[PDB]
């Protein structure tokens, strides 16, 4: 009864991951593989508002560095979110296997993060569990940022100090924070505050002392110095991050930020290619794509893209 209507455009593969299920499928019509994220409306119970919150943000965003929703389908028992599949993993085991990375390598994957970062903020939404388990790489090798906690509106090791306290904040602040921990962690395969007592990592956090390696350079120790600020309005903005002096190194120019990937140009090969599946004629089809109702044609119209992308 659940997989009854997924079953009629997704083929199922095996489980990836559990929290919601997450299953790798592939849609039956293009061939492309994607995630399908499954949530039980009987065991959310009250937090099932919260999960059309998340569905709702993530509809309006679209970004070359936040992970993809496709297809949204609701049976009586299930809600089924279908989105892009990351074959690369996530970037909490990336540093482990790689033990850490050099500032040059972590610059590469940072300017990533804050692209994906800047732009939810540009929407009017903050992410609030900015964490590595939060970042997955593409086939491409580059990084997608998703929300698999239900955190992002419109984990204790990387929580802002106001964040834990239950004090009132800024979800850009927190983010900030929670990004100076993400550099932090690239540079050294290691947290900057952690104790296997939670009320001793909350007096650390609290404090905002921690060990600064001698393998850091003097520029990513000032760039952790102006995140990781326990008093919020001491942090460094997202507007200055775009062009700090640590992030323009050897690159010379601002993390961009905007969004490549977008809702009103539609892509004519891919119309065309969708068309050929529809009775209707194309006006009728481009207009049907532009609602974005995240149905079976949103998820076509987009894995098609996904697909001429690859070419
Ligand atoms: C090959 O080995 C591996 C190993 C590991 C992963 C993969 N691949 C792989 N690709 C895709 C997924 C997926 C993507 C998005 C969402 C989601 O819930 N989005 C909602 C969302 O992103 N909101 C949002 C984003 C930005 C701002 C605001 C809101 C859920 C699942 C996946 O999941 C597995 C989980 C397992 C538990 N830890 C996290 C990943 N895994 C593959």
């Amino acid at each position: 009864m659940d997989y009854d209507e997924l079953l009629k455009y997704y083929e199922l593969h095996e489980t990836i991951g559990t929290g919601a299920k997450v299953k790798l499928a592939c849609h039956i019509l293009t061939g492309e593989m994607v995630a399908i994220k499954i949530m039980d409306k009987n065991t959310l119970g009250s937090d099932l508002p919260r999960i059309k919150t998340e569905i709702e943000a993530l509809k309006n965003l679209r970004h070359q560095h936040i992970c993809q929703l496709y297809h949204v389908l609701e049976t009586a028992n299930k809600i089924f979110m279908v989105l892009e599949y990351c074959p690369g993993g996530e970037l909490f085991d990336y540093i482990i296997s790689q033990d850490r990375l050099s500032e040059e390598e972590t610059r590469v994957v940072f300017r990533q993060i804050v692209s994906a970062v800047a732009y939810v903020h540009s929407q009017g939404y903050a992410h609030r569990d900015l964490k590595p388990e939060n970042l997955l790489f593409d086939e491409y090798h580059k990084l997608k940022l998703i929300d698999f906690g239900l955190c992002a509106k419109p984990s204790l090791a990387y929580a802002a100090p106001e964040l834990i306290q239950g004090k009132s904040y800024l979800g850009s602040e927190a983010d900030v924070w929670s990004m100076g921990i993400l550099l932090y962690v690239l540079m050294c395969g290691f947290l900057p505050f952690d104790d296997d007592n939670v009320m001793a990592l909350y007096k650390k956090i609290m404090r905002g002392k921690y060990d600064v390696p001698k393998w850091l350079s003097p520029s990513s120790i000032l760039l952790l110095q102006q995140m990781l600020q326990v008093d919020p309005k001491k942090r460094i903005s997202m507007k200055n991050l775009l062009n700090h002096p640590w992030i323009m190194q050897d690159y010379n120019y601002p993390v961009e930020w905007q969004s490549k990937n977008p809702f009103i140009h539609l892509d004519d090969d891919c119309v065309t290619e969708l068309s050929v599946h529809h009775r209707n004629n194309r006006q009728t089809m481009e207009d049907l794509i532009s609602l974005w109702q995240y149905d079976h044609l949103t998820a076509t119209y987009l894995l098609l893209l996904a697909k001429k992308a690859r070419g």
